[PDB]
């Protein structure tokens, strides 16, 4: 079948832009093969802003025999000059007789546009083809372009009875559950806490440790801190490394000696919009406490709610993991399992709202 | 290997155990191979209290070839008359060679006379073939005969936030759940319930459903209520049955009229002896609400706790699972997980304590 070999070869692009899951932030995840007499003749993905895009390094494998093959690459090839010349040219440059796309434009002033330079060169394109596994690759950029929303995680860790820490806050999940984290923390933009988090632990919510992977080549999330008093003590280690470092609450003239970046207090869904906007912050990760983690909930603004319980009994004077009010059972928030995975001794959903 | 083969053919006699596992209580699961020259010559499983013991429906089977012939049994052959003429004795007028034993019996009034008789007779016997996996046959009857105790599972089920119902009782977990906990209550001599359980919900506790297996072959599990003011109502639906009922209240003469087994009030240690020791009660089901259910926790009763976890938020005011009020991390109540799973929607995690 036709449509399985550019299935089989598309799933080898898709393979091919998870090398720079890390790296690429902001820009999205992208994998490009191109194949001649059923031949792979060169591969490529995208490591990092800046850097040339996937289809440029495919090319330059695939060199003069690239005339006359398919390329098959998980987003549709930009219109665009920015940093660097723009791929649906190179591909026309290249004579290509047949490009593959899994996933259009998300951006919806440009969608299309790639498409329609191969069009008038006389290049088959057909487009669709692996879309839902390669649109796994970017659930923040798609999202994030087509909407102006981010694509938002909430991170949570309670006991089996549903509790964060003692009635003062004293602190459950174990290393498999922690070293699972800094894959999400791996994937986010931002991740952001309440300065109630930052004093009571002191954290600094970088990526320090993942699986083969030299943590060098990360592209560290922002801190994103929410603290409406200004409080954020500036011996806490979140600080060490300020240039990545938000602070939503009223100006401080010591942060901004730091080089931290300031934001005025606004509504949480405004926020997001901003981090997006302005920050090209596409991916959030929430880590905070009840109060913060409930009106994110209760606001309706995370996409995917990702929750960490360990095997213990913490009493009911233990802190509340939501602390929403409800009376009736027809306000419970509902969400949709995805899955479920034993992470050691605790283990981890991942839940979609309803 | 000698032991591997040993180990081929136990595991053919654990598996026939099994098709007996809802039907045997009191009585523990057997099962019994007999093989020679390396051929299956007979097969037996004990259904029922009351029916012939494993030994004797694999001998039938064998019929005369029986002799010379090695036995293999999941249990030691009993060397008692009961109901029954005791299997030390079958064994040996059959004149087998050789006798195979996984579990020695658990009972120390009568453990390793069986054996003994074995012995006597010129019979090889060697005991401890997977062992481990045969003791998973009988958890109850093994913890019961050798400490007089019962096993005890706790069943729970909740929100993520770890709550059971809105503030005034109003309830969470789905069909797939349900169908799992008629597992549990199948393989129990008695489920326990409060009487708050009985009034909120009116449940019936018993055995309506059940995968590959016919529900009027099920030995019900006795419905245990404690009902310390004897609020039990004559119109709940737990009393249509009520020769398989005993409540734990004040006498009342209603109740005997009615058939229901009464026991006085007691300490919930002493219950779980009485209902071994007096009722041959050796797997228990604790379905109850947090009160009670924390009560067997806290007073470290629990052998196993099974908790079902729906994708939900009920909010802070709705009511905890566990109702113990720590200060401290050191007080929390710690398990060891053994496995999750996902039951449609719901998650199930089985727990055991340290
Ligand atoms: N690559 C990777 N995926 C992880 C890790 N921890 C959890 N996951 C998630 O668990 C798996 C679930 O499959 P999915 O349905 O998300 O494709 C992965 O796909 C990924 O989303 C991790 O450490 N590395
Ligand atoms: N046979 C059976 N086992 C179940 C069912 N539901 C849960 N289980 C448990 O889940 C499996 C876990 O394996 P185990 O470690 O207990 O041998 C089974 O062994 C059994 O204990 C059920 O409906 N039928
Ligand atoms: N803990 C915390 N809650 C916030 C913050 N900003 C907004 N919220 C909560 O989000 C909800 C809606 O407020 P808004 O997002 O419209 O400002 C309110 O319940 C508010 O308390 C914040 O910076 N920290
Ligand atoms: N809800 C409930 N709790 C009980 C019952 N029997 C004992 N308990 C609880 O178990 C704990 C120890 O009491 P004991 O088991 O020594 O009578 C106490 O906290 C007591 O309230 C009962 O029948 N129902
Ligand atoms: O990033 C690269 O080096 C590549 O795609 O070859
Ligand atoms: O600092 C606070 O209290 C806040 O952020 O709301
Ligand atoms: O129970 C039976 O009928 C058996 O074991 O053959
Ligand atoms: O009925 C009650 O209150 C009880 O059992 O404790
Ligand atoms: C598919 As592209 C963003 O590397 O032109
Ligand atoms: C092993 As038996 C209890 O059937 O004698
Ligand atoms: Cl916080
Ligand atoms: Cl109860
Ligand atoms: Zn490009
Ligand atoms: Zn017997």
């Amino acid at each position: 079948s036709e449509l399985k070999q550019d299935q089989y070869w598309m799933q080898q692009a898709i393979e091919l832009a998870k090398r720079g899951l890390y790296s690429t932030k902001p820009n999205p995840n992208v994998g490009c093969v191109i194949v001649k007499d059923d031949q792979l003749i060169g591969e490529g993905f995208h490591p990092k802003a800046g850097q040339p895009h996937a289809e440029v390094f495919a090319l330059r494998q695939a060199g003069e025999q690239a005339q006359g093959a398919t390329a098959y690459v998980t987003l549709e090839p930009c219109a665009h000059y920015g940093r660097t010349p723009p791929c649906a040219e190179a591909l026309v440059k290249a004579q290509v007789k047949k490009v593959v796309v899994a996933c259009p434009d998300p951006n919806p002033l440009v969608a299309g546009k790639g498409v329609q330079i191969l069009k008038n060169a006389g290049i088959e394109v057909e487009i669709g083809i692996c879309e839902d596994l390669a649109a796994k690759l970017n659930q923040g950029f798609l999202k994030a372009m087509s909407t102006g929303m981010p694509y938002v995680r909430l991170k949570v860790a309670s006991s089996l009875d549903g509790r964060t820490a003692m009635a003062s806050g004293e602190s459950i999940t174990g290393s498999a559950a922690r070293q699972d984290v800094q894959h999400w923390r791996a994937i986010s933009g931002a991740v952001i806490t309440g300065i109630d988090t930052v004093i009571a632990d002191d954290c600094q919510l970088n990526v320090r440790s993942l699986h083969n992977i030299d943590i060098e080549t990360v592209a560290q999330p922002k801190r994103v801190i929410l603290d409406r008093r200004g409080r954020l003590p500036l011996t806490a280690k979140i600080l060490e490394n300020p240039e990545t470092v938000m602070v939503m609450g009223p100006y401080r003239q010591e942060l901004a000696d730091l080089g931290v970046i300031q934001l005025e207090i606004q509504p949480l869904k405004t926020l997001l919009q901003t981090l997006s906007k302005q920050y090209q912050i596409y991916d959030v990760l929430i880590e905070a406490g009840a109060t913060l983690s409930s009106a994110f909930l209760q606001e309706g603004l995370i996409d995917e709610m990702i929750s960490y319980v360990a095997p213990t009994l913490l009493g009911q004077s233990a802190r509340a993991m939501f602390n929403a009010d409800f009376e009736y059972m027809a306000q419970q928030l509902r969400f949709k399992l995805l899955d479920v995975i034993q992470l050691d001794q605790d283990i981890r959903l991942r839940l979609i709202p309803t």
